[PDB]
């Protein structure tokens, strides 16, 4: 089995809109996504999620709620990406374009699935329904899913 590297993903989800960022470079460039990145040495996963939100979007939040976990495997890459997914409804500040991301709000009847990672079509609806989830997706390149597992859980 492969080793895994810890990542976070943060979704700012208000009652009628969600904040996403257009990834301007790096992994997932050209796709709308939540905010996140690698967890660093000695920080808790939640604190790494708060840090990444602030670094990429300029937003601070006092607390985050863990909503899911997704493991990503890419053909031809030796490590798994273990993504810990968090949500908040309560933000401080206005989003700021960073080098990584251009933030934009989307109404919840206009979730830009065609411009998001393909797996998001599977798990994002669960997030909207307040259902915690564990997932795993194997990709060949950026577009093609070869295998995946998704399950609702009571405890993330
Ligand atoms: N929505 C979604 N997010 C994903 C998928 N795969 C995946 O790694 N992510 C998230 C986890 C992280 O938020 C981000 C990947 O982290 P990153 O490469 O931006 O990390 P970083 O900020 O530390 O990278 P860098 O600035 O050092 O280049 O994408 C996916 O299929 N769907
Ligand atoms: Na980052
Ligand atoms: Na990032």
């Amino acid at each position: 089995m492969k080793a895994s590297r810890l990542y976070t993903l943060v979704l700012v989800l208000q009652p009628q809109r969600v904040l996403l960022g257009m990834k301007k470079r790096g992994f997932g460039a050209g796709r709308w996504n939540g905010f996140g990145g690698k967890v660093q040495e000695g920080e808790t996963i939640e604190d790494g999620a708060r840090r990444e939100l602030q670094e990429e979007s300029g937003l601070t939040v006092d607390a985050l709620h863990k909503v899911g976990q997704i493991v990503f495997e890419f053909v031809g890459e030796p490590e798994l990406m273990d993504v810990h997914v968090f949500a908040t409804d309560s933000i401080q500040g206005t989003p700021v374009e960073s080098d990584e991301m251009r933030p934009s709000w989307f109404q919840l009847d206009q979730i830009p699935f065609k411009d998001m990672w393909p797996d998001d079509s599977y798990w994002f609806p669960l997030l909207l329904q307040k259902k915690k989830f564990h997932g795993y997706f194997k990709f060949q390149g950026q577009d093609t899913i070869l295998d995946y597992t998704l399950r609702e859980v009571d405890t993330v």
